[PDB]
C-alpha cells in the first residue's frame, strides 16, 4: 500500500504541486506516487491496482481530473495550491484516511 496523488491545473502549479508532495512524503519516511496532469499531457498515471491498494488518494487540482476511476475510494479534494502550501497535512491526512469515500 501507498498513497497516491493527482496534481492538475488549467494552464498545466501541477508540477510544483507534485514536487512538494514527494520532498514532504521524502521528509516524513512515506512513499507517494503522484500523477501530474498538465500541458503536455499525463504523466505517472496511477493503474488500477495502485488504486486498489491505496489508503486514500489526494487530488490537489484546479482542473477537472477524471474521477470515476475512484469510485469507492477515499479522495481528499483541494486546489492545486494546497499541495504546494500545505503538504504535510494532506499526506497525514490521507495516511490517517481522514477522507470522504467518493
Amino acid at each position: 500500500a501507498k498513497i497516491l496523488a493527482v496534481t492538475a491545473c488549467p494552464t498545466g502549479h501541477t508540477f510544483m504541486a507534485a514536487d512538494a508532495l514527494k520532498e514532504k512524503a521524502k521528509e516524513l519516511g512515506v512513499e507517494i506516487k503522484v500523477e501530474t496532469n498538465g500541458s503536455s499531457g499525463i504523466k505517472h498515471k496511477l493503474t488500477a491496482q495502485e488504486i486498489e491498494d491505496a489508503p486514500a488518494i489526494i487530488v490537489a487540482a484546479d482542473k477537472q481530473v477524471e474521477m470515476e476511476r475512484f469510485k469507492g475510494k477515499r479522495v481528499l479534494q483541494v486546489p492545486v495550491t494546497a499541495g504546494i502550501r500545505r503538504p504535510q497535512e494532506l499526506i497525514e491526512k490521507a495516511m490517517n484516511q481522514d477522507a470522504p469515500i467518493y
